[PDB]
């Protein structure tokens, strides 16, 4: 029961969306190995995901949480990259820190994973993990973090936690990134179409 809801550029829904696409990039430590080397993308359309079913879902849980938290559910807006973004949308999410499903806040840390563990053999069409010509795909979405398991940072969650939190304790201008084991925690909100763009 998903239907993807296409936003127009001139929508503040689009460009609040963009903007954290784009703002969230930062250099990583492989010189661009698995994700391609760029500094910005180009954002083709941004869709909002509409499933009534697994919103529901998402929100039951999130209501768990909260009451075992202090009424404070912690809820993120987070990055994920996957080859299964189509089964994700359609079926929801389904079961470093763990064997569990992970986010992060650097956009361009999810756009490692598009074409698989540690960018894979790069896009299907030309083998090459830096294509500039290819359509990626990410998931922008939002996730119940509750008590959070600090580890400082170079399944289920530990007893009295409901995830963990990567923090980076040696990478310098890294963001945060964050694992969950319960698909129910993590609703996938926008369907994100891009190409990552060369340095001039
Ligand atoms: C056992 N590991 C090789 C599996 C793994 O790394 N899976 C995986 C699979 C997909 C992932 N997608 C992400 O967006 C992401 C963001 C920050 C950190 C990790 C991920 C991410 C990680
Ligand atoms: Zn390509």
């Amino acid at each position: 029961g998903t239907i993807l809801i296409d936003l127009s550029p001139d929508d503040k829904e689009f460009q609040s969306v963009e903007e954290e696409m784009q703002s969230t990039v930062r250099e990583h430590r492989d010189g661009g190995h698995a994700g391609g080397i760029f500094n910005r993308y180009n954002i083709l359309k941004i869709q909002k995901v509409c499933n009534k079913k697994l919103w529901e879902r998402y929100t039951h849980r999130r209501k768990e949480v909260s009451e075992e938290n202090h009424n404070h559910a912690n809820e993120r807006m987070l990055f994920h990259g996957s080859p299964f973004v189509n089964a994700i949308i359609h079926k929801g999410f389904d079961e470093m820190f763990g064997a569990g499903i992970y986010f992060a806040e650097n956009s361009s840390k999810s756009n490692q994973y598009v074409y698989g563990i540690g960018g894979g053999t790069g896009c299907p069409v030309h083998k090459d993990r830096s294509c500039y010509i290819c359509h990626r795909q990410l998931l922008f979405c939002r996730v119940t973090l509750g008590k959070s398991f600090l580890q400082f940072s170079a399944a289920h969650s530990p007893p009295g936690h409901h995830s963990v939190t990567g923090r980076p304790s040696v990478n310098g201008l890294a963001l945060a990134e964050y694992v969950i084991y319960r698909g129910e925690q993590a609703y996938p909100e926008y369907l994100i179409t891009y190409q990552i763009m060369r340095p001039e």
